[PDB]
């Protein structure tokens, strides 16, 4: 399972939902997300959109980060301001979309894809300490310490 | 020691300070972030602040990036704009958050946790080359080459201006 | 061996300083501009860096993010910056003005992001359930 990942389809087999993550190249590092539902955000809006998947399964000590794609960025002038999915996370991921024009709304439409999901390799701390560091001796003061 | 990080608080002992970093389940990847003073970020605001620690040690190959939290961004429309927290910083993580509300201010309070913290793998690279690649013919000129220091030779330093 | 070696690629004839960490401590190579401009209020720019990534170290990718300074004196944010491993061109910087009255100053002398190197997994099999129902499979 080093290089595995197992999407959840939220809808029945038989009904119609979004397009599913793919990544668009070999190369890609990411893999496309789609929305669920179309909509267009307002301007200076901020969108919470359903991707229509979750992650059962995540490769060996990797997570998910949702980021945005460059194109939905500098086309639309969004941003994907929040993205880290946790390794118990059993929900829908959620693409959160900010719109910064002024004037022009954000169209979402299901056959474009709003943002990516890279499988980024983290450390899942085993030993955690709090130190008080005394800056003219030297001396250090365990505070909490904890092992998970 | 390999997947182990020490934080150093920056108050002594009996002083009040910020909550510390906390994991908040055993699937969570990032440790959540507290302040250690209070403000109301103005509407568009950018506020700089103080969450009362440092990163003492770093889990081996790992880095600190402060990212934002779902609910903060969604519930006060904020963003954390910057994080990366590089392993030779000693001094106190700062979390740099924007309102994006035109109208409402954005609340910080002790015990309210704004952002958090992920220990990211990342390659310290050793080797470094620059190259020009002529498009038409494929030729390539090696520009310049660099590897980087392993104190095998030691110089007095010069003060700057 | 190519596990912590990168070659960049010089856009430039034998224009922009060469990405560069500041210390040995630092995770991101600063980018510079190759090109000046003023970034109008609530503006964003797609700014050159005159380097793209001709190598990548093993099991990475590139992430464009931003510099603190940046971010805190200018009133900025990097708002994407995702390198992917096949990608031959020049490195841009995406990066957006929030002040409704101030412009950004882009100059050639100052470093407007950062690049590191992250540790990414390159999937080779992936599976669609329905929770259970495999929908598809695929093998890279
Ligand atoms: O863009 C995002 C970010 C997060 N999530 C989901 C998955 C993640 O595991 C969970 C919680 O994210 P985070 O820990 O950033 O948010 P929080 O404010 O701590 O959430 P809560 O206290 O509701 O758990 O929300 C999404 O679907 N999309
Ligand atoms: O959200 C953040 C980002 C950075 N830092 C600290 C730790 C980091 O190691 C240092 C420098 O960050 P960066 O390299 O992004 O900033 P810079 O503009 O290059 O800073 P400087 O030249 O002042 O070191 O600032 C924080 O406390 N919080
Ligand atoms: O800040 C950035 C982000 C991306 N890129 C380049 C390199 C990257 O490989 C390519 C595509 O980025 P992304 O996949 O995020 O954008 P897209 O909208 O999906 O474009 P594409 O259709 O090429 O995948 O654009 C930059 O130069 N600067
Ligand atoms: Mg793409
Ligand atoms: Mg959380
Ligand atoms: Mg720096």
């Amino acid at each position: 399972s080093s290089a595995s990942v197992v999407f959840m389809r939220f809808a029945p087999p038989g009904e119609e939902t979004a397009l599913p993550p793919r990544r668009a190249t070999p190369g890609s590092v990411a893999y496309d997300l789609f929305p669920s539902e179309e909509m267009d955000i307002e301007p200076m809006g901020l969108a919470k959109i359903s991707t229509g998947y979750g992650i059962d399964k995540f490769p060996d000590g990797c997570y998910g980060q949702i980021v945005s794609r460059s194109g939905m960025t500098w086309k639309n002038n969004t941003s994907v301001p929040t993205g880290t999915i946790n390794v118990d996370y059993r929900g829908e991921l959620k693409v959160i979309l900010r719109n910064h024009s002024a004037e022009k709304s954000v169209p979402i439409r299901k056959g474009t894809s709003i943002a990516q999901l890279i499988f980024l390799r983290y450390c899942d701390v085993e030993e955690e300490q709090i130190v008080y560091i005394n800056e003219t001796t030297g001396e250090r003061t365990i505070i909490d310490s904890s092992s998970k």
